[PDB]
């Protein structure tokens, strides 16, 4: 674990270029950098303009990346840390972007998205197993979830985590479960929901945002996957990304398989869910 200057990660990413912004939100900036030469990914926290969550951002982000290690997990180089100036995580950086890109001939077959599935699983067990003390994500979606060269999936963005020991919701609701979004609890259960509605929109192509029916009554993606799933094999078809290819039976019973698994992720009670192992069995059996 590197620790950084200003004007070290200033030079790596061109004085912070915008051209070398490779990610966005609101609280924070992504640059892509370059130091022997490794290429880095810089996630400058907005500190001018939220200065209190861009430091509890940042804190949970360097003490939770700095103490994981999994090889479907982000990576943490270093970081910097000047009051007033900059706070930011050096990361690995992954050049094929985020899932969010890649969902919004194509390689995103049925097979290669349940490939990232797998990937995401195994992050998401480790997180919640493999080490001292299980981590709960807590912001599980496709734009915290990372590209290799290799297009393996990595589990990013620690700034949410927590250590124990038209549309139908906006931005990124849909994807939390409901004990989550409204009371603020935490387990791992909360991060098995959301990895269900993650597989729900990679394979529909649909953002979990639903849709408020004219009858004024939300139609969650869950609830559009159920109908579906509900409805057979051409029930499932009719839901999937149309920009899929779902010509094969093999293909089309794979994506069945996910769906029903994702839906019991994102049960609604949090003790009908799944736990990430059982998760990962299932698809691993799917893999084969
Ligand atoms: N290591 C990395 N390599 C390449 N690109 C990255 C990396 N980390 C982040 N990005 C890009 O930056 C975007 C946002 O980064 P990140 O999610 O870490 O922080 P955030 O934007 O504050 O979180 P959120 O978007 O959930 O609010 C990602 O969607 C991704 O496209
Ligand atoms: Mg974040």
């Amino acid at each position: 674990l590197r620790r950084f200057s200003y004007g070290q990660l200033a030079a790596a990413t061109n004085s912070f270029d915008q051209g070398n912004v490779i990610g966005s939100s609101n609280l924070s900036t992504v640059y892509k950098g370059v130091l022997g030469g490794m290429v880095v990914a810089v996630k400058r926290l907005n500190l001018e303009q939220f200065p209190s969550k861009s430091d509890k951002c940042f804190l949970t982000e360097l003490a939770t990346l700095s103490r994981l290690r999994h090889k479907n997990l982000a990576r943490v180089v270093g970081y910097a840390w000047e009051a007033g100036k900059i706070k930011a995580l050096v990361l690995d950086y992954m050049v094929n972007g985020d899932l969010d890109g890649a969902i919004h001939p194509s390689r995103w077959t049925v097979r290669e998205r349940l490939r990232v599935c797998v990937s995401v699983a195994h992050g998401l067990v480790y997180l919640h197993s493999g080490y001292d003390f299980p981590v709960v994500h807590c912001a599980v979606k496709p734009s915290n979830v990372l590209l290799d060269g290799d297009w393996e999936a990595r589990v990013s963005d620690f700034g949410t985590a927590r250590m124990l020991g038209s549309s139908a919701f906006r931005g990124t609701v849909g994807y939390m479960a409901p004990e989550f979004a409204y009371m603020r609890t935490v387990s791992t259960k909360v991060d098995v929901f959301s990895f269900g509605v993650l597989a729900m929109e990679l394979f529909t192509g649909r953002r979990p945002t639903g849709t408020i029916e004219e009858d004024g009554v939300p139609l969650t993606l869950q609830q559009l996957v159920d109908n579906a799933v509900s409805r057979g094999l051409d029930g499932v078809h009719a839901v999937l990304d149309p920009r899929m290819k779902v010509a094969t039976e093999a293909d089309l019973s794979t994506a069945a398989d996910v769906l029903a698994v994702a839906l019991s992720c994102a049960a609604f009670e949090p003790a009908d869910r799944p736990d990430m192992g059982a998760v990962l069995s299932s698809l691993l059996k799917m893999s084969k």
